[PDB]
C-alpha cells in the first residue's frame, strides 16, 4: 500500500498479494499492487498475466476507459496469446458495460467483439457466454434499426426505408424486429412504384410465415 510507494519486494511476493486482493474482492488494492508490478517489472515473470488481471480489476472497479485501455494495448502485443479469448470476451463486456452508461455504438462495439470471438475461437471457455449475449444484441441493435426504419416511414423517405431494412438483413437477420421490418421494406417499394421488388419481400415475408 497504498499508492505504488507498496514495499520493495521482489515480483512473486508483489503478486501474491494481489492475488490476495483479487480473492478479497478489494479491486481497488488489487489495482495499486499490480500497477507497481507493471511499472517495475514491465517484462517481469507474470508480466501478461499481470495485465490479463488488470483488466478484470479496472473492470470490477468500473474503470471502464482504463480496461479498453489495457485490452487494446495487449491485443496489440500478443495477437496470439493462449487468453486472448478472455482478452476479446472482456472487451465485449466492457462496450456493454459502457452501453449501460440513443444511438448505441458501445452496443455495436460489443456485438462487433462478441462476433469475433464466437466465430475466431469456437472452442473457447467463453463462446457460450458469448452467444447468449450476441443473442440479446442482435436484438437490441435490431430493434433500434427498425425504430430509425419506422420514423423514415413516417416521413415518407422511401428510400432510407429500404437502406435500414437492407442493413438489417444483412447485419442481424434470423431476428423478430428484422422479421417485423420486411414489411416496411414492402411497403417502401410499393411507394416508389417499384413492385416487381416488392413481391420478391412479399416472397420472403410469406416464406417465413409458415
Amino acid at each position: 500500500a497504498s499508492k505504488e510507494e507498496v514495499p520493495d519486494n521482489p515480483p512473486n511476493e508483489i503478486y501474491a498479494t494481489a492475488q490476495q486482493k483479487l480473492q478479497d474482492g478489494n479491486w481497488r488494492q488489487a489495482i495499486t499492487q499490480l500497477e507497481a508490478l507493471d511499472n517495475r517489472y514491465p517484462f517481469g515473470p507474470y508480466s501478461q498475466q499481470v495485465q490479463l488481471d488488470l483488466i478484470y480489476a479496472y473492470y470490477k472497479n468500473a474503470d471502464l476507459p482504463l480496461a479498453q485501455a489495457a485490452i487494446d494495448r495487449f491485443i496489440r502485443l500478443n495477437p496470439t496469446h493462449p487468453n486472448i479469448d478472455y482478452v476479446m470476451y472482456m472487451r465485449g463486456l466492457t462496450n456493454m458495460a459502457l452501453d449501460d452508461s440513443r444511438d448505441p455504438q458501445h452496443a455495436r462495439a460489443a456485438f462487433s467483439d462478441f462476433s469475433k470471438l464466437v466465430r475466431g475461437y469456437p472452442n473457447s471457455q467463453y463462446t457460450t457466454d458469448a452467444t447468449k449475449r450476441l443473442v440479446f444484441l442482435k436484438d437490441r441493435l435490431a430493434k433500434y434499426e427498425y425504430s430509425v426504419a419506422e420514423y423514415y416511414t413516417e416521413r415518407g423517405a422511401w428510400v432510407a426505408v429500404v437502406n435500414r431494412v437492407e442493413g438489417m438483413l444483412r447485419d442481424y437477420p434470423d431476428t423478430q424486429a428484422t422479421r417485423d421490418a420486411l414489411p416496411l421494406m414492402e411497403n417502401a417499394y410499393r411507394q416508389m412504384q417499384m413492385n416487381a421488388q416488392a413481391e420478391k419481400v412479399a416472397k420472403i415475408i410469406a416464406a417465413n410465415s409458415s
